């Protein structure tokens, strides 16, 4: 949909959300899968921390920010030693 007529799609019903890039999370992800992840801090229309993991195939999915699973996720992909 090209024009300045919104509204009709999945886009957020939230107004503190009408920003954030992701419409909703995956689990079931294995550290082993992520190449790479971005954590992007709260913004003006999205009131919420969103976690954008890019997989060593390309693919490119929502992680739970909040999720203990996710958490701990992040504090594998961070070792390395």
């Amino acid at each position: 949909n090209l024009a300045k007529g919104k509204e009709e799609s999945l886009d957020s019903d939230l107004y503190a959300e009408l920003r954030c890039m992701c419409i909703k999370t995956t689990s079931g992800i294995h550290p082993k899968n992520i190449q790479s992840l971005e954590v992007i801090g709260k913004g003006t229309h999205c009131n919420q921390v969103e976690v954008i993991a890019t997989l060593k195939d390309g693919r490119k999915i929502c992680l739970d920010p909040d999720a203990p699973r996710i958490k701990k996720i992040v504090q594998k992909k961070l070792a390395g030693d």
